[PDB]
């Protein structure tokens, strides 16, 4: 099931969580960068080797092994960072790991693995429906030695971070000899390149997410980068984005299971601390049944997350397409519902700064959109099902 | 069936909304945006004042109060629906919460002195008020849990307790508080007027809703009551009458929120359809993706259902009073917030990432509806009351 | 609101229900025709004038007036018949009333109004998706004096009834000079015409519905009818079906409100007669909340039914298109849910012959399909909404 | 992780299903159809017998019982899923309810004489049995309500009471009943073997499920117990042990139903996709209407969820026993029937009018799943148990 290394590392992560991270929550909870405790915590994690756990080729962990670890990190908003496991940097690391040239890795992959710099992924554009990636019009043109980039991007997570020195950008390479689906490319763009302008931060229900901060509109005004900044090859844009978003999708879902287990904990502590109409709240059967329904949902999605991870292990993330889609739909909406019941049990306190539930709700709502909206994944599953259904009849 | 006056005033409100209020939205929003989460800005820009004055001149003012407006509850429901389409519209006609409820409490139960002193300034929009019932340390959905102490020595009352979620306390104009506390007796609760500048009243901190502080109506505060002494004549109606008065005020409170919510929904669906026609994904406009189409249709169905149920309730209040319409108010209080919540959430989804952003009012709209499943009584509590009432009526008929 | 006549007639229907119909339920409940009591009951209704109430031009009732009456009939499975208000005969009467020639009315409309014969509507075909009416391929061809009909029809309700002497049939009149949407016609076909063959009955969850009996596959094998049997004109098929199904749709929904009010009654009687875990069942809060949710749903749909009726009164059934669609979607699924909770409260008894809930569930499930499936109505509403939404911006 | 034997036997079952069982479905159905609602036909056509014999020869028999099959619960779950795709498949491998539960009750608690007399013939498929717990006159979901009287005079027991929903009683082979009654004592319930031919046992009437009588497994009966006398040695295990034994049997009962339901669902989704490709409406195949597409996708998601949760539960039973897996069995008992119910209902909708007709197995499939939200314990009861267990585990960890 789990590997022996996987079991040991999980045990180590749990200890670290209980003994260092969680005791630091109060303070960290109570400007687009991170307080010094985050740094001391990172250093400690490095020493005990709890670092880059998300990357098999470095961690020596299977995706099954990591799922249980990632679940644990999901119980705390700054946990993934401490182990260098946070988005959008994990996906960006994977992109370079799988497709980067040797020069590209020496320059960017190494610093990222070290936690020296951060990065942002730039795909979504305000002026076009970006859920259909073929709509992307951010222009990339080629003169002999270099590429010129022009366009608008938004929702770039993490751009506010002064350490964010590098951007991975998806654009159109208009080419008349290639087909409609081979019209896009991925290119490295250093944040300090002339013509790169960060315009404004974007809120999520009036959170700005300063801590991971944040989410930005970035314009690309005549930016020139060396041809050697292109990733893999011209026309390979969609391929690379599929390569990175597969893990991206699954890491978010693993974390969500931990999020949910935290919500249900908060829900039960609360339902026992409050007397209304001469009964503790858990004695009102409707509240009881929310607790129960939440337990059922968590088990279902943890299992479906594990199934997906196990597919990746044995098929690679392309071959696990269907299972990743399934968990990407299931997880955020189920956990969203759990958080919302938890908020309801907490009364007015549920929407307040006094609990982490309102934040938790914002995170889960957004995951029905980020890394691809539910509806898009559902259509992909329907297509895939109808193919498999056709196969079994041949 | 609407009244003739009701029809005329509705027409007037529509012609004010289109011609004055809505064209001011762009600017008022730019003000709301810059001041959200401000430590110190809890009031309104001058346009709100100019707008209020204009409304006074045309008589569009205090429309929510029959004994002043000469309007039925049915008449107002349609009007309030229209105000719901803009976050500052109810204020312009002096129809905003928590002030409408507080005014009604004084109108029905206030002594002549109490009215002359507080009801009058509120009716002019000179001051504002806040209602103080909810307490952090006890489950306040069961009102009998309220422990905020009220004790009596001859000429006065002494008040000690904690209150929170007091809406509007941050606005400097908020000079008066209506408070619910325990008056221990044999053989438990009272409502009392407390001026905000009374020694011992301390405003502790603002409270956020998904990280919105609601500065514009601002906002929602924890208030402590530390040995505050008020005149015995500040008591409303009588000792032991707390629950009665809160029922008296929250009935309309509940229904006014629902009426506004119908307008909120209609606005979401408009935003949803404009958007669904402006975006091409996978070689179609988004409304051509049948799943989106069916959210539009499901929305229309839900609005019609809840508008009618709002009207049914209003019509009950007209012919039964708000005590006799208990059941119908409960029904709409449950139905409306959750339905419109769902409509807003689909509208957000249709808008993509923009739907949670500051570029649309949907994220705010969602927060408002979410909070209405809690404020003025949580769904679960109203459901239980309906079940009890249903089983009584069910017993009656057999 | 209601008219004075409407109020009086409702009062009369309630009395009749309580005093004659309902006391007969036991027996009628405890072969495709009806027992003699049904006949004696019909005769009594005629004498007191409680007959054809569904038809304004005869009853002098508004659609609002009838909605409340139809609601009352919905509380008993044989009630609509007693007042001559049952489908498919009401729709068939309306079709002749609005579009029949004088000869056609003298021959068919009169007997039906009298309750002497019954009729069936034949639109749905097994071999094509009949929810898109343009798919209908049942052939209608013309030689000089007469029409020849060839095709298959199924789900013809009431065909088993020995009194069913007449069929209203929707077929294709292939005509090269008309457009795709003008290719269909409606034609009267007497059941005893050579070439008309009733093939087999169809069950609904293994009910055959003998009482209204039933639902049949009918084949049309070279049937010849006089040209004067055509309704209104060649090419007008869709128009006539819209003309008849509008009321059809709304009458079914009115009846459903009464059905629901019966289910909730059964649910509450039961929830008070049963002690489980030391409490009556209504004291288990989850059961309480089903009762409450059911009350809420009934009020919503009764109101939406009334809104629809009131539109018909003031706009005609074409102009009320949108409101009829809205209630057609809302009603059957909501009431379906109420019946299903009622079944759950009744335990094993809920699915049994000992209650009318299992039948009630079958009726409501089927109304999500008959007179047009939910999905089709939802699409129509979306189209209409987007038009109205466009209007308000001009 | 499956065992090697488990893998081999699964392969065999698949190769029997495709080659013998499924090709017999057409005919067996024609038999089911003609005999549904028959007053007097409660047994099975001869092909079922030939099929049973063939299975015996290849060893595909009693697969549900580890101590005989040598299979783990995980191993069987996959097998039972396969049986679920055909209404007569579990019988062919002697894996049908209520007989599997009754066999387990004797296997775990039966005395040597009891086994030799009843367990043996059942294991051969010579006789059948029925379980008698539910009583019409009391809410039987709370087992302590059972009033069916059992009294003791020296050498024997006297039984008086009403029972209903006794599945299979109509089949002539049903020679034995396992009965739960009250043994009044201080300081309440017992299980007792009752042969069907005992004087005083009267089968009253069959019960329908949406007007299906279930003749094939036939069927479900009300049985009265009018002064029936049995030997004291007919008691199972001991006086006072009723609840224990019912828990002992219903644990597997619950889980076997769920495993079969996964196969039921997979069959619905297959029917749904074949249909959605065979019908053109509004110029598209039905799967091209995005709403239908999303029901297909939602179905796939639900199946994977419940299969995994079934496997999790099975794996618990393997490592904890069925008492120690209480929680996980409860979870799957709630989750499975309602999810698959929804899948079947969407499949019906996709099929149009045909979906409620005798031309498809969907209407039957719906009835089966609906009944599983009641049988072996209603959802609501299992939900409450989960809540209680969750709050205990939640207390443990803190
Ligand atoms: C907190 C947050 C962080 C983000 N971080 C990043 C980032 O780091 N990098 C980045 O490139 N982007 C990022 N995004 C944005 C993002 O991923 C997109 O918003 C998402 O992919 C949808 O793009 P869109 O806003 O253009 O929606 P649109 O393309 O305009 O579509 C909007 C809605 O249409 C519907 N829809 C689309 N197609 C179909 C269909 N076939 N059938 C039925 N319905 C359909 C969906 O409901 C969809 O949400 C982030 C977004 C949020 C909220
Ligand atoms: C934006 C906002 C503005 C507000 N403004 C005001 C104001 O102006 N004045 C004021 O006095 N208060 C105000 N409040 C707060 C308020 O009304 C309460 O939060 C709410 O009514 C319940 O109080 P509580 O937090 O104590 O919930 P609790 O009483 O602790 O109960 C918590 C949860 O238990 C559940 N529950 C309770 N009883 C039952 C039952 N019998 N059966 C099943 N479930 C049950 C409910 O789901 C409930 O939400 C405001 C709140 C918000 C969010
Ligand atoms: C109890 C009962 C009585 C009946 N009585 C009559 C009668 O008296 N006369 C008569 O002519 N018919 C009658 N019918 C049948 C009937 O009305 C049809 O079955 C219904 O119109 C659908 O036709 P169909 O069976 O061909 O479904 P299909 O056309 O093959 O379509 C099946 C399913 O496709 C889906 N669908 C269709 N279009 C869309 C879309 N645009 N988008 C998304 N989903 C879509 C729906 O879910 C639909 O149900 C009766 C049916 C029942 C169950
Ligand atoms: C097809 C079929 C086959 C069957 N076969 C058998 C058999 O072979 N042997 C046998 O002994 N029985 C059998 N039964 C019947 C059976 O199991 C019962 O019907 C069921 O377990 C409950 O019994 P009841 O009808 O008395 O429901 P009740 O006990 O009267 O309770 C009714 C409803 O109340 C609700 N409820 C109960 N407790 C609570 C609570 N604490 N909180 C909230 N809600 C609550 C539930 O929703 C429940 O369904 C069969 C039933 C069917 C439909």
């Amino acid at each position: 099931v789990q590997t022996r290394k996987g079991q040991e590392v999980l045990i180590k992560v749990k200890h670290f969580m209980k003994q260092h991270i969680l005791p630091a929550e109060k303070e960290v909870t109570e400007k687009w960068g991170k307080p010094l405790v985050i740094d001391k915590l990172k250093e400690m994690a490095k020493v005990e080797g709890l670092w880059n756990l998300f990357l098999p080729a470095v961690s020596g962990l299977s995706h099954v092994d990591y799922a249980l670890i990632a679940e644990e990190t999901g119980k705390c908003f700054f946990a993934p960072d401490v182990f260098n496991c946070q988005a959008p940097d994990t996906g960006n690391m994977e992109v370079l790991h799988l497709y980067g040239s040797e020069e590209q890795k020496k320059q960017w992959l190494e610093p990222l693995l070290q936690g020296n710099i951060t990065s942002c992924f730039c795909m979504t554009e305000p002026d076009v429906a970006s859920s259909d990636a073929t709509n992307i019009e951010c222009s990339i043109q080629r003169d002999e030695d270099s590429y010129v980039i022009n366009g608008k991007k938004w929702w770039s997570s993490g751009a506010g971070n002064p350490k964010c020195k590098i951007a991975i950008v998806l654009g159109r390479t208009q080419n008349t000899s290639l087909s409609r689906h081979k019209q896009h490319s991925m290119i490295l763009v250093p944040m300090n390149t002339p013509g790169v302008k960060i315009i404004r931060p974007l809120s999520v229900f009036g959170y700005t997410d300063n801590f991971h901060g944040g989410h930005f509109e970035i314009h690309f005004n005549q930016v020139r980068v060396p041809a050697t900044n292109l990733i893999l090859g011209e026309g390979r844009g969609f391929e690379i984005s599929q390569g990175r978003l597969g893990p991206g999708r699954i890491h978010h879902c693993m974390r969500t299971v931990g999020l949910a287990e935290r919500a249900l904990q908060i829900m039960c502590e609360r339902a026992t601390q409050r007397i209304a109409f001469k009964k503790k709240l858990y004695a009102h059967e409707v509240v009881a049944h929310w607790i129960a329904e939440s337990r059922i949902a968590i088990e279902k999605i943890r299992l479906l997350t594990l199934k997906a991870a196990h597919s990746m292990d044995t098929l690679g993330s392309a071959g696990a397409k269907k299972e990743i889609a399934m968990i990407k739909v299931a997880a955020p909406r189920a956990v969203s519902k759990i958080v919302d019941w938890a908020i309801q049990v907490c009364g007015g306190a549920g929407v307040s700064q006094d609990y982490p539930l309102a934040n938790m709700y914002a995170i889960t709502r957004v995951l029905r959109l980020a890394d691809g909206p539910d509806e898009v994944h559902l259509s992909a599953i329907a297509t895939m099902e109808l193919r498999d259904q056709a196969k079994r009849l041949t």
